[PDB]
DNA sequence: CTCTTTTTTCTCG
DNA sequence: GCGAGAAACAAAGA
C-alpha cells in the first residue's frame, strides 16, 4: 500500500468507526504491536475512536483523550470490518471488536507494525522517521525540493523512495511519476534541470491525488479502487507506451522491479 | 528440490 | 554517511 491506498483505507474507516466505543482487542499474532500487545490492549479496552489521520504512509488511529495508535501496512496489510460471529481467516492478526462489528487486521508477510503512544509524541516521531512533506501544492514546496536534488549524486527512484523528499511514493506511484515526467529512474538528481524538476514536482502532487480521487490501485477496505485502470507503465512490461508506442522495459534499480519507456525516459 | 518475485531498516566494507 | 545486499515472512510460479 502506498499514500493513496492509506488514504481510501482512512476515508473509510473515518466515516465507518468514528464514534464506536472499543469493547475488546484480541491477538493471534500480538508480536506485531511493537510498544507491547497487553500494554495496548489494557490502555484502549473500553476507549472510543475519535478519529483517524494520516502521515506519508502511515495511518493514525486517534483513540481516547491521549492515545495515537500508529499503523503501518507495509506490502500486505489489509483491514476489513467485519461481523462480530466472521470467522476467523488464516492471515487474521488483530481485531478491535465494537458493539456491532469488528475491525480485523490481517497481513500474509507479517511485515505491518502497531505502536501505540500519546498525542504529544506523533510529531515528535514523524520527525525521528525523517519524513518528508505531504504531497500537496500547499505542502511539497518545489524551492526546497529543488535545492535537495542539485546538492546530490543518488538517483532519482531509489531517492524518491526514501520518503525524505517527498512522503508516500511507493514503488508503483513512483515507476508512474517518472514515466509521466520523462525521467529515467538512474538519472542522478543533479543532473535534472530547472523545467525538469518542475514537471517531477507537479507530476508528484497530480499522480498521487488522483489516485486518491480514484480511490487507490486494487468485505476489505480499500478494494474499490479504479487507478489500476489508469497506470501507463508499472507491470506493463511488454506492453506499448501510450505516448509513443515504444515498448515498456522492467530492469532492476537499487534492487526494486522498476518500469519505464525507453523513449520517454532517456537515459 | 532451487531460484525469483512482491515497505522499512539494518549490516557490511 | 553511502551503496549493495538482505532480513522480517509467506505464497506462487518458472
Ligand atoms: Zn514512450
Amino acid at each position: 500500500p502506498e499514500l493513496p491506498e492509506v488514504e481510501t483505507v482512512r476515508r473509510e474507516l473515518e466515516k465507518r468507526i468514528v464514534g464506536q466505543k472499543i469493547i475488546s482487542i484480541e491477538a493471534t499474532y500480538p508480536r506485531m504491536v511493537l510498544t507491547g500487545f497487553e500494554q495496548l490492549k489494557k490502555e484502549l479496552t473500553g476507549k472510543t475512536i475519535q478519529g483517524i489521520s494520516r502521515r506519508g504512509k502511515y495511518l493514525i488511529f486517534e483513540i481516547g483523550d491521549d492515545f495515537r495508535l500508529i499503523s503501518h501496512l507495509r506490502m500486505e496489510g489489509k483491514y476489513r470490518l467485519a461481523t462480530l460471529d466472521a470467522p476467523r481467516e488464516k492471515h487474521d492478526h488483530l481485531t478491535m471488536k465494537f458493539a456491532d462489528g469488528q475491525l480485523i487486521y490481517a497481513d500474509v508477510r507479517k511485515f505491518g507494525t502497531w505502536e501505540l503512544i500519546s498525542t504529544d509524541q506523533v510529531l515528535p516521531y514523524f520527525l525521528k522517521k525523517k519524513i518528508g512533506p505531504e504531497p500537496t501544492y500547499e505542502d511539497f514546496d518545489e524551492k526546497l525540493f529543488r535545492e535537495k536534488l542539485r546538492k546530490s549524486t543518488k538517483k532519482i527512484k531509489p531517492y524518491l523512495l526514501e520518503q525524505t523528499l517527498v512522503a508516500g511514493l511507493g514503488n508503483i506511484y513512483v515507476d508512474e511519476v517518472l514515466w509521466l515526467a520523462k525521467i529515467h529512474p538512474e538519472k542522478e538528481t543533479n543532473q535534472l534541470i530547472e523545467s525538469s524538476i518542475h514537471l517531477l514536482h507537479d507530476s508528484i502532487i497530480e499522480i498521487l491525488q488522483k489516485a486518491i480521487k480514484l480511490g487507490g490501485s486494487s468485505s476489505a477496505l480499500g478494494s474499490t479502487g479504479k487507478m489500476q485502470n489508469e497506470l501507463q507503465v508499472y507491470g506493463k512490461t511488454g506492453e506499448k507506451c501510450s505516448r509513443c508506442g515504444a515498448e515498456i522495459q522492467k530492469i532492476k534499480v537499487a534492487g526494486r522491479g522498476t518500469h519505464f519507456c525507453p523513449v520517454c525516459q532517456q537515459k
